[PDB]
């Protein structure tokens, strides 16, 4: 979607996977879904210097609306856990430099059941807009035929860019499009800042293990169209929690960065470990996420259970991932021809690649005839950055 | 297997899903299997601790042989990886306090290849008898029928009984009986200080959760049998390593303690986390699992996606742990009913429980009507210490 945004990967927060849709207010009001978390969230993503690193979208993901639309027909936050309206709250987050991003759905319901937005995308687009919202997850669950589905996502669409606001538009078109006929990308990708591929998300290795080979089964259609306005959206970051290990952590970050994802963390900011914020704050890869080429990484090598990933930056730069696949035993080495890695061309004659996960070191020179070397962790990932001597 | 030993169950340390078998000690030493690196991890084993805390057995497993019998008929520890043989190697470890395990295999051949120890038994018991073992791990890979196998598992008891050496006897027996017969684990018993059941382990969660689920459907044959003299050994520690998440680690160790499990360690003791060495070494939790009793607790309850096991130690305490299976979401809560949780038992009419993992709290007395609520990390644990008394 063309419309001057996200030419870069989005980097924010969603409460989904780490809150999922929490009501018990009574029993649990501290994961309880309310204007107040959010509130929160937002005083801390400028607290320990979450804006600073790169993260400036707050978004609200489903359950923060009320039973049924109002009077008028619009939507409407829920009366007891948002209180004071989107409005003010996305006034709040304004006021502290960060944007508000909202939850909704082009079928009968949103998925938690909530109403959704058939027959409703204009009046709704102007009320997001009018509420002063930045960023809009439209997601896709109960409707007929890819008739209403398909149209309801380019619809929706325009409607936003109508209202006149600039809001980021995520749609989890494709995601729902599977299995009855693979999405025609490129006009998914005149409709929308990012979109969904693959299934949802649980803090668990084999989810990320999944997505990961899926996304990498599959970058012939995908791994293309991906670039400045549009990006493909594996899901959440789901570091900080507690289903990953550290070199679990570290493999999930150093490929979102691969594959030009946006960013969007789903954790409790409030109980972190530094261990974790660390990674997640990490300049230097978020820099290679954020490059300003937009041109998404992919798979390069398989077998030997051991996975090879590249994606080339900008200014003759290259960045490589290198995943141990292998769930037991010690930490491997895996050993490449430098020069048949950028393609040929990064090492062609001069490379200075220096590690950059888990540990940012800085390695020699490497000349095209040169071999690289290094060892991996179990379910672990070497994240290195090759540039040329130019 | 009565012959005085693992009266609690076993605590040390098996090289397997770490070093796995490794052998390129010339471009990957560190990795590669020889008489060098155990040396190493014996000293620390001193060093860090962990003798202090509770390991005392340092086991070799599969791959330390050479590939095939000396003149005389004895098995040979590798010239290259194992030049002073073996023996030598017992008494640096017999220094440093700790005692020699090793590893050999009642079949034609070890899993990986090397010589097995079929119509050798005796020969091979009284080598390592000789050599100064103190622990056998018999492995049973490559072998016709139930007949050779059985046999050949109580035959070497026996010859390690003859040899007069003090030998701990872990079979891997049952493991192998499936797909047959269920095991005569009464029999099993007579002549291991414990078995195997389930297959090997990954350094994964999924390997892991397996392992509970199958253990737990199936208390009834095994959970029973289970006491001083032998245990069932559900695999190694894979704490310290990297497959395992934070939550992930303490529900293995508080559920091994819940087991009556032996404690066997494989991670590389030489760059292993301080979070993890503390886990590892918690007073507290290896005391639960020493537990001079000798009852292997179980899984109690089940659904929505929550799991209770509990223990019972000794003198009115009994030990509970609480899973949480679901794999997404935040911390999700639990609460029971005291009263019906130690059998009845503990808690009639106080209780003292102490949060003991992940985080060793002080919580107050419980009386018997009592309701007790905890929260708990996704496929994280919680493993408390119930003790009854009288406030
Ligand atoms: C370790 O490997 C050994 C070798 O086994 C494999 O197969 C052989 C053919 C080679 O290729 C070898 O390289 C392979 O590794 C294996 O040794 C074998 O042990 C079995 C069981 O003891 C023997 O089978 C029996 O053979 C007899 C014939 O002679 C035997 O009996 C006499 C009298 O007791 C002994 O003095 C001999 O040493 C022999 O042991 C058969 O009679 C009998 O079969 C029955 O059925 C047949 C077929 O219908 C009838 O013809 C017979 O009358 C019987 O009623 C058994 O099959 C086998 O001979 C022996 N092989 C060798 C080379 O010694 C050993 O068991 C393996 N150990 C483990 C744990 O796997
Ligand atoms: C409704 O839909 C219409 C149709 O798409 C939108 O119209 C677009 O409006 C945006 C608003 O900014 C226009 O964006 C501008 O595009 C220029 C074209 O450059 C592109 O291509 C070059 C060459 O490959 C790239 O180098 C560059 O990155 C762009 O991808 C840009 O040059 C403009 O520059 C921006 O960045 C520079 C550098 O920092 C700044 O100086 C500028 O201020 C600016 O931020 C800018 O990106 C776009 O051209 C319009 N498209 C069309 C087809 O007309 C509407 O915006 C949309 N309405 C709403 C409300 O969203
Ligand atoms: C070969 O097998 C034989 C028989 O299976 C085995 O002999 C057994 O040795 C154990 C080891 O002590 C005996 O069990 C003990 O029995 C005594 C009284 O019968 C108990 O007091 C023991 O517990 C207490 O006493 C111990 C001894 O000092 C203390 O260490 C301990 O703290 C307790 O206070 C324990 O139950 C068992 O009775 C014999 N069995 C027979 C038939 O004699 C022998 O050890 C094996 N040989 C080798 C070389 O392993
Ligand atoms: C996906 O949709 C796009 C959008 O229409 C298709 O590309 C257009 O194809 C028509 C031919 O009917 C051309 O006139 C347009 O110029 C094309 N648009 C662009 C932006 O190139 C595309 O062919 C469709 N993909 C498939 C596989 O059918
Ligand atoms: C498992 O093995 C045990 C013994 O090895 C069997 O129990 C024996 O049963 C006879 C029957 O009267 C008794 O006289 C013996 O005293 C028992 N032995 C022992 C050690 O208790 C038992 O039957 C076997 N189980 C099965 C299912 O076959
Ligand atoms: C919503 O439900 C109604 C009631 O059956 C149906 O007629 C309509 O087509 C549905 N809308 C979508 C987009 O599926």
């Amino acid at each position: 979607l063309d419309n001057g945004l996200a030419r870069t990967p989005t980097m924010g927060w969603l409460h989904w996977e780490r809150f999922m849709c929490n009501l018990d207010c009574q029993e649990e009001p501290d994961s309880c879904i309310s204007e107040k978390l959010f509130m929160e969230m937002a005083e801390l993503m400028v607290s320990e210097g979450w804006k600073d690193a790169g993260y400036e979208y707050l978004c609200i993901d489903d359950c923060w609306m009320a039973p049924q639309r109002d009077s008028e027909g619009r939507l409407q936050a829920d009366p007891q856990r948002f209180p004071h309206g989107i409005r003010q709250l996305a006034n709040y987050v304004h006021s502290k430099g960060l944007k508000l991003g909202i939850y909704a759905d082009v079928g009968n319901k949103t998925c938690a059941g909530f109403p959704g937005s058939f027959g409703y995308y204009d009046i709704d687009a102007q009320t997001f807009a009018d509420w002063g919202v930045d960023l809009l997850k439209f997601d896709g669950c109960y409707c007929d035929s890819l008739e209403n589905l398909a149209d309801g996502y380019k619809h929706m669409s325009l409607a936003l860019n109508r209202t006149g606001r600039s809001i980021v538009y995520s749609c989890e078109w494709p995601l729902y499009m599977w299995p009855f006929q693979k999405p025609n990308y490129t006009e998914i990708r005149q409709y929308c800042n990012h979109w969904r591929n693959f299934a949802d998300i649980d803090d668990s290795w084999k989810s990320i293990k999944s997505i990961l080979d899926w996304t990498s089964f599959n970058q012939e259609r995908i791994v293309d169209v991906a670039g400045p306005g549009g990006w493909n959206d594996p899901d959440m970051l789901v570091i900080g929690n507690f289903g990953l290990s550290w070199n679990q952590q570290v493999t999930q970050m150093a490929l979102w960065a691969i594959m030009a994802a946006p960013l969007f963390m789903s954790n409790d900011l409030r109980h972190i470990s530094p261990q974790a914020k660390a990674l997640l704050q990490d300049k230097d890869v978020i820099a290679i996420n954020q490059d300003p080429l937009g041109k998404q990484g992919y798979q390069l090598r398989q077998g030997d259970n051991f996975e090879v990933w590249e994606r080339p930056l900008s200014g003759l730069a290259w960045a490589v991932a290198m995943i141990n696949r292998q769930e037991i035993g010690g930490p491997r080495s895996y050993t490449i021809a430098v020069a048949s890695l950028g393609k040929g061309v990064a090492c062609n004659p001069a490379c200075f690649i220096t590690q950059l996960l888990p540990v940012k070191r800085k390695l020699g020179f490497y000349e095209w005839t040169s071999r690289l070397r290094s060892h991996i962790n179990p379910t672990g990932t070497v994240l290195l950055q090759l540039e040329n001597t130019m």
